[PDB]
């Protein structure tokens, strides 16, 4: 989850 909310960003 905070890699994919990091690359969404």
């Amino acid at each position: 989850l905070a890699e994919a909310l990091h690359c969404a960003l």
